């Protein structure tokens, strides 16, 4: 029993069991409070927050009969996603996500899950999740969802932690629109310092959902214990949903990649700026230095004092020569 | 119970109580007048704008016995559309889309709206709607929408709402048509902050109609309360057309996909095209001006003064090298 | 009228009937108007419709909506079709295209088809019925034993296979643009194409939406007769399929040329500034020491060693060869 | 109209299977294979060199075929679609080739139409995955021969979808010699032949995209045929086009990363140049400028009067021209 | 019979024979020493050194019966990983990489392995692997390996090869954070070589590896000839790893992906930088060097002496001229 993660102070228990008439839920931090409802007719929801306590979970686990890989299996943090099947209970690998705005920083918190009979088993390390309007439906009696067993209960869980990702989305946008605005105007350095920090940030997100698809396909694919009479119309509309996130991390892609290149193409709008200082300026000294060198040189046959006004109509025949070009200039290049 | 929307001014209310015989329009107001009409035979169509108001939400969901998020969640002016059937009620949820072409902004009104039995409840946060086509026909006895019930009126409201998506794209594309000409022509930046913005309204398009196919989609294969026959070929002649819709709107992307590189484009060649207009000019003047600043510089023996007719030969030598090059340019 | 041609201005009426046929051209304006109710479908040319006698005049005739008339005076209006219980208002160009330089220019074809006579009006001489002149002339098709209704047609049809020249004309420079691109490149060829691609764009700019413009008859027409015109308006759009797919052909090629010929000089960029660099790095140096001499002093090393002039400049020349070596390595 | 490029060859054949036993033949006569259209055991018939509008149009009459779905048949130029209706079944389909000699790919439209159990696979030229398919119903080997055409035509698709992995393998192998150019060796032209790769790659997209659509009405419809013995098998090939469009959209971020490694391997060059040019120039120009002003004439010349002033010239500027090499690099 | 390899220098052949008993093992060259093992019940593990060797690989495929062309395929050296099946014994192609920290240099070893009977060929390129602490278990009876046979050993083959791969990738992820800095801050020439060099490393990594993946499906979902699910639950385990490693290797390969590019804006907009002094600093004495070579110039008429104080008021003029730039200057 080895738990990595970084969350060993709180614990917490939490237990909804519900049916067709009533609903209960209360806080006790009793190990033997929460197993005789295994044996519970009506289907009896158990969270588990604060899964760094082994003691607990030892006892919990092994009155379920529990095999022992699957108990320090989910101690285990760092781990990707699959699926456990038994002739008992059905384990899953699942994972939350937590992007806090004004600031690039992406925190992920591994949720395990047994079913067996009746009891649906959440385990969270930390405070917090987006399952909360599950237990609305449970709580208000919203829908089939009184009536439906665990397999719907895991589902109504199932489904709402593929909404998790459609509420991140708008999370995203936030730092996007501060970065979007950063390049848009008054565009920076630190500037792709950020960008980096959106685009890691943006392609590992679908990495994770990625093998997740086909951990939740073949679910969607085998689940023989279970009834696929109610299977088969629930997981194939997350087996969609996982569609409306491909587009999605695509979309974003898109625009990473497109507001780069504003910033970029700023530059060659400055270099453009600078050099054409940097032209005019050598266009109209160096080939009248070239006149200043001539006559600066001293030869055998003289014209200068040859012929009259040597000296004042140098300057003349010059002048002309740094207005014609500029005529020539302030056009399209 | 919270309206979070923008939009907190103004409160209005129509009914339409029509058939294939009778018809009635009119604005009232007053929340009491159109409880009766729960038990009507006929269908109901009521307009209801003004959804900021949570008693009206409240008090009329009462009457009509609607759970609270689907009063709530109307009134969360932020949610994506999506269908749940019920054993009375349908609750719905659309997005109008609204596009000005001087100003480049995507601006939109949520949709929501509950049938059961012949009731129908058009819900708005402010004034506007695409359905004033769809009241024509209705109020002069036109086509089958007073033939048929409100079910029927259901995909002939939905149907003007799909229909103003493909007017929508012809704005567009005259925006692009516009767009793509000006980095053409004219390598300024003004429009590289339209375009990109530009892009992202269609980009925050394609984000909404992608999963709006599961609106149509949930309807075309079940309809369980709805009557059978005519709601699914009338739906897949909509869901064949939100396939077109979502077709046309990735194509569009293709355009402005390469075309932010063209702003590039012409900038960097020009400005290496203004390289060497510097170029050609800095490499001829200096190497003549080099010649003369050797003169320039005077030595204790000078064969130039030596040998007569020094001065004009040297501005020989030189001219050609000048021609010369310019030969060796253009290349 | 908003067109640039105010010149050249004629009036010809060819009218036929199942057996005969007149033709004749009368400058005045008031001679073709007792023909309106002449039994046999009256065919009327109106060229130079600049002059507004004429358009204020057939439209207070026919009691024609006067911002038609206007429509007709609007020389720069996208393809459409107006329908009115009596006649239909129709937007049509003639496209022609040089191959000696890159033009495509545009004469709207306006027509009014209303109770006994059809009406054509041309901006400036030249069409494409002078074959249909001949169809009428020479008793070819079955333009004669019908009315008015296929007498337009006869005119639409010749009209649509205009474009097919269109392309023609196009991919032939096309092909030629493909020896100017991508092999032997040169200057002022994006210029070309700039015109070229310009059109391009110019040209699915009227047959885009032209589409539902000769979609706007095809379940309709509802003065004339039906079912003769409308499977001819199948196959003209069965052409129209392949002209805008061919439009769409030469984009996707146009884009490539401009692709291949950005990364070209893009990188003869730094190929460039090698030539700059190597000419303008080893003057300054030696100009510099060769304008040393040019400076005064108390103490004159020129007078002081033997042979001042030649021995500096001798020495200095492997100095500046050198950087031929010390340039040119590989970066 | 035939408008394919594709008018010379033409051939007929027809695989007749059973659970149990198999025939099949080539014969070119047009009223040899008709009368299987009330064939009890599912008929799997093959049309190569489709340019023949006679057959078409005489086999098509007598299945009662509607002259469009014979028409569409006739333009090789479509995309990938599905129609239903109350008797048979219509469905268009392509098929890519690419070769490395080359870069090019090209292209071929194979329109299947199941009628019962007669179903028809339409060609323009020789060349087909359907090979491996014939053998099973050659040997009798598998289920193939127990289920209907409906598991056939299942099958024909599912043998389509493969092709695409192995024609992925072919862009992912061009990748992988243009991995290498642009890499190591960088090379001008290369970014047109990855151009055209571009053009490539972006085609094939235009093909795969909507034939989501193509699966996702079959696989969740099926109106004709025996649904639970054939749904749950469209799901897989549905679920593979999922599998294979990600691949494809994954080649498109490798290949334009990398395009711009030569972009980058450029500038990187020219700057290179560029900071070389920059310190000549600058350093010569104030130091030309001083010598300059002592070769300028005046009434008053103070340089005369200047104790040792050549030697120190010369030599306190030459301090300036020190203190810019650190300065060099800073 | 074509041996590809580099490694034409040296020879060995090691044979360990355990059981559920106990252990022997010898290391022969000889070629007739080591075939008469291939009768023996108990699970006899053989090494195979010096693959340069085309007489006795042939000679050991002659004895066995192996087909000639695997022969030369074992002596080919550029090979795609797979598995060539056959009814009795099991050809794989598997690969070794090791990968040094001071220069960069990705290094390959082809190791071919085939399990016929009791009899486990593993052919080696040259001297030293990996499966070192593998001997010891075979050696010392560490775990369940000798109550188990040799196809339970072949999984455990396995452990040591994806063992190395896993220290691999923490070898070469070293580099990328310190690629990283090297881009982040204080950017300089050659970084692109490492750039190139990691990302090249890296590119040669999954064209051995994601093929390599194909190896495990192809017995998972079979293994015919060995004991089935007593071997295949073995596999899925490595089967985890095979695709995350790939997907670290694909991890890495995102990195550098966008790594590299953030060098691009880095000197491309530096580049401007240093054009900004050049022009500053050349603009401004460009006009300044003519200045002085306007009065470098000799004439008939000079109003230089007619001008009092001639020398100290044009140097004046041009003191003010050449500062106001830097103010004029900070403009765009």
């Amino acid at each position: 029993l080895v738990y990595t993660g970084k969350y060993r102070e709180d614990f917490e228990i939490e237990v909804m069991n519900y049916s067709i008439e009533e609903f209960r839920e209360f806080k006790t931090t009793d190990v033997e409070s929460v197993l005789p409802f295994r044996d519970s007719s009506t289907p009896t929801w158990i969270n588990i927050t604060g899964i760094h306590r082994t003691d607990v979970v030892q006892r919990v686990g092994e009155f379920f009969g529990i095999h022992p890989l699957v108990l320090e299996d989910i101690l285990n943090v760092h781990q990707r996603p699959k699926v456990e099947f038994f002739e008992n209970y059905v384990f899953i690998v699942l994972k939350m996500f937590t992007y806090d705005k004004n600031l690039h920083e992406l925190e992920s918190e591994q949720v395990s899950l047994i079913l067996t009979k009746n009891c649906v088993l959440m385990f969270q390390e930390k405070i917090g999740d987006v399952f909360d309007p599950v237990r609305e439906r449970i709580r208000y009696n919203r829908g089939i969802i009184r009536k439906k067993r665990a397999d719907y209960l895991l589902y109504s869980l199932i489904d709402a932690l593929v909404d998790d990702y459609f509420v991140l989305l708008e999370k995203i946008d936030d730092e996007i629109d501060v970065l979007e605005e950063e390049v848009l105007e008054r565009p920076e350095k630190e500037t792709v310092q950020r960008t980096h920090q959106l685009k890691r940030n943006l392609v590992e997100l679908r990495k994770t959902i990625w093998p997740l698809r086909e951990v939740l396909s073949s679910l969607y694919r085998d689940v023989p214990p279970l009834i696929e009479k109610e299977t088969v119309p629930y997981f194939r509309d997350v087996y969609d949903h996982t569609i409306q996130i491909a587009d999605t991390v695509e979309t974003f892609r898109d625009i990473v990649s497109g507001l780069l290149d504003v910033y970029l193409s700023s530059v060659s709008n400055k270099t453009n700026e600078v050099m054409k200082v940097l032209t005019i300026i050598a266009t109209i000294f160096m080939p009248l230095t070239f006149i200043a060198g001539i006559y600066g040189m001293n030869f055998e046959y003289m014209p200068e004092l040859r012929w009259k006004w040597g000296y004042p109509v140098v300057l003349a025949v010059m002048g002309v020569i740094a207005v014609i070009m500029v005529v020539y200039f302030k056009k399209k290049k």
